[PDB]
């Protein structure tokens, strides 16, 4: 019979390229079948870092700590080092800024009996808060691997988490990443200064490609390499021109 | 003091420049103000067309004629002349093809005296639904201007029509047209063989650009002059780069 899932390590060219090694995981949602260059990394569990603020968006919503994807949440008034957090966000924008200080506000008011029941109910990787209620997933006990993220997105995308279809649906909206006429990408980059993530989806016409990447990456300057490396895979694969 | 509606006739040149005539419409949420070449023509009420899959759309989910934006609709056999079309459906690409036959199916699966109901609901133009349920939009009696366009979208933007707050966000993600790390555009095309419509809008870190506009159409040769000239406007308001 067919293989659920398939290894292509000719995607460690894209990797080798830039001097770099990780693993880039697909899932396709209409074969259900998934792809990956590197099997085991594929399964290894990992820090979620910024990636996280996407169960943490949903806890948000659903307990009502965020109202709307437009509540305003305040610049605290702290010069911090990345300039478009020195301003007042909303969903949108703190997640597409990746806003540390407004999701750790967020993860204080959730508070960690409500944060553990949520991964629970998520079964979101280890599904361990151990650590700070406000920094776990950047330097706690939490871990994911990268077909977890995937199993956890295709619940998302198919509405079938454990928090409100409402919820789910503004936080799609708020992985919004890019759209033109050849695809859809909702997603969310991470970085816990050893690893880089992308994880995320690709809608097209009549299929979705879920896909999950983390790869070394020891500073800051190489971040773009994550959708890079990625978007090479995704246009080898011929899934985007 | 300011007026709510400014006329900016350099925009014009735009429509000059591709020898065309038309209006185009824009309102800032921010500043509750607005700008047009041509108050007039902003105000002159005209079929739809295509545009009409917007309310359409609304009202098909709340019914649960739709029951979400994946049900597919099989083609039903008969080959049009737009080759999209020959296929089968689901709500994001038969807006993104603009399906007629699809649209109809739903019109007609409303029915009169639903869809009369929702559109006075709605305020949606001159309300009249006058020839068949399943062409009117096309070739009856329901009239729109440019600024009742913006009025319509405007509700739909802040969840403030007579339907479920989930029919309103599932047609705005249907909507979707382009998105980078500048701006979203959320909007429909429409054509009736006289006039071209565009009508959406931009969303911004920090505020949204709603649009309107029509301009005169004989052949559909220039029916990518919507789009670009609408662009050009929100190029020179320095709303897009
Ligand atoms: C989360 O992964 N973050 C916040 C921010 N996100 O940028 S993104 O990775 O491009 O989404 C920057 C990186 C990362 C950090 O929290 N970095 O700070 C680590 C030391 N506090
Ligand atoms: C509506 O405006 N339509 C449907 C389709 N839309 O193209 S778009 O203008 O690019 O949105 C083609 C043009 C137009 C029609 O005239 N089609 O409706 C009649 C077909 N039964
Ligand atoms: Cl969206």
């Amino acid at each position: 019979g067919p293989k659920e899932w398939q290894e292509n390590k000719s995607w460690n060219a894209h990797f080798t390229e830039h001097k770099s090694q990780g693993v880039v995981v697909l899932w396709n949602e209409n074969k259900q079948q998934g792809f990956t260059n590197n099997l085991k990394r594929a399964n290894q569990a990992f820090l979620p870092a910024s990636t996280f603020k996407i169960p943490n968006s949903l806890i948000a919503l659903d307990l009502g700590v965020v109202k709307d994807e437009h509540q305003v949440f305040k610049w605290d008034g702290q010069t911090r080092d990345i300039a478009t957090w020195n301003r007042d966000h909303n969903l949108i924008t703190a997640m597409k800024y990746s806003v540390v200080p407004v999701y750790q506000e967020f993860a204080r008011q959730i508070g960690e009996a409500r944060m553990s029941k949520m991964l629970h109910a998520f079964d979101y990787g280890n599904e361990d808060i151990s650590g700070n209620v406000d920094s776990f997933w950047l330097d706690g006990g939490i871990r994911i691997s990268a077909t977890e993220q995937i199993s956890f997105l295709r619940k998302l995308y198919h509405n079938k988490l454990h928090v409100s279809e409402r919820s789910q649906r503004i936080v799609k909206q708020a992985m919004l990443t890019e759209a033109n006429g050849d695809y859809i990408i909702r997603a969310k980059t991470g970085y816990d200064t050893k690893i880089g993530w992308w994880v995320g989806w690709v809608e097209l016409d009549d299929n979705v490609w879920f896909f999950a990447m983390n790869m070394d990456m020891p500073t800051s300057d190489g971040l773009g390499l994550r959708q890079a490396i990625t978007k090479e895979v995704l246009k080898q694969e011929k899934i985007i021109p």
